């Protein structure tokens, strides 16, 4: 068919609702290109993306273009920003499972962190190294995803801010006697900048919330201003380990554990941990998964976090 609505649901007590809807056009021309418009929808969060697929006649299946921009509103925590995006990558998949791109991005960010205002125009390129692989279904009996990439801005081309960002990020799903399933997770972050006050909080590191630290405010922990207000961080170390065991059917029941910072200074180590208990349930439409947690070994922060939605868990 031509096009397609793809739509997911969501909600957690710290974010509160949660709508995201895709709306693919598959082919345009006989030249092979396609259209995805996405949006995602929440109380601090709002995302209007396109996203345009040019395939090269040279390998076809193997080697594209994409050309995808967006637009972003935030309202969380002490962060308030208008961002807007574009980017055109080259895209190289192979069969070996290893997509590599090389992204030519451009951002303007007009937002407030704390009570630090700016203004930022970034022009800068980058590199991705990925592989999302899966076995057994929508409910992968096993399976990794890995992401790797790292951004250059410099102000010889017209960039406002020099700075150098590294990210690294591990899924593992592993069954054990078709019964005993393990999620792990693993997320590294770094940028290095002489200028981080004009770095969009988007570019900044915070950590907490659900796939960072469950039972933590969703984006509340990174370092703060002389006033209290959050900063943002340089660093992000997080991970988290769960099993999950099936009851009956296609019941699961989950207990798990999420650690992790961020710092700006990595010899200042300030580490959040959290733990819960879950369900899962594979539905017809995909896994749907339940998980409370709490903080741990925490003075200032308590309270039951709780969270469901439709987990794509890679």
């Amino acid at each position: 068919t031509q096009n397609t609505i793809e739509t997911g649901v969501g909600y957690s007590t710290d974010v509160g609702p949660r709508v995201k809807a895709t709306w693919k056009k598959p082919w345009v021309n006989s030249y092979g290109h396609s259209l995805t418009t996405s949006t995602s929808i929440s109380a601090p969060e709002q995302t209007l993306d396109f996203s345009y697929k040019m395939p090269l006649l040279k390998n076809p299946l193997e080697q594209y273009y994409l050309v995808q921009g967006g637009f972003k509103r935030t309202d969380l925590n002490d962060t308030e920003s208008d961002s807007t995006t574009l980017v055109a990558s080259r895209y190289w998949d192979l069969s070996s499972g290893w997509q590599r791109a090389i992204n030519l991005r451009w951002s303007v960010d007009h937002f407030t962190q704390g009570e630090i205002t700016n203004t930022t125009m970034l022009f800068y390129p980058g590199v991705v190294i990925s592989r999302t692989r899966s076995r057994g279904g929508l409910m992968p009996t096993w399976g990794d995803s890995q992401r790797y990439s790292i951004d250059y801005s410099n102000t010889a081309w017209g960039s406002d801010v020099d700075f150098s960002v590294f990210q690294a990020q591990n899924v593992w799903i592993r069954t054990l006697y078709d019964r005993h399933r393990f999620v792990t997770r693993g997320t590294l972050g770094w940028i290095e900048t002489g200028d981080f006050d004009k770095v969009p909080p988007d570019l900044r590191f915070f950590a907490g919330g659900d796939r960072s630290i469950r039972g933590y405010k969703y984006k509340s922990i990174a370092p703060k201003y002389a006033n209290g207000d959050l900063k943002g961080a340089s660093k992000l170390i997080t991970g988290s380990l769960e099993y999950q065991y099936n009851v009956t059917g296609k019941w699961w029941g989950a207990v798990f554990v999420d650690s992790g910072e961020a710092v700006s200074d990595i010899r200042r180590s300030d580490f959040k941990t959290g733990t819960g208990v879950g369900v899962r349930w594979e539905s017809p439409v995909g896994p749907i998964k339940l998980d409370f947690a709490v903080p741990v070994a925490d003075k200032d922060e308590h309270g039951l976090q709780f969270y469901i939605g439709l987990g794509p868990e890679l």
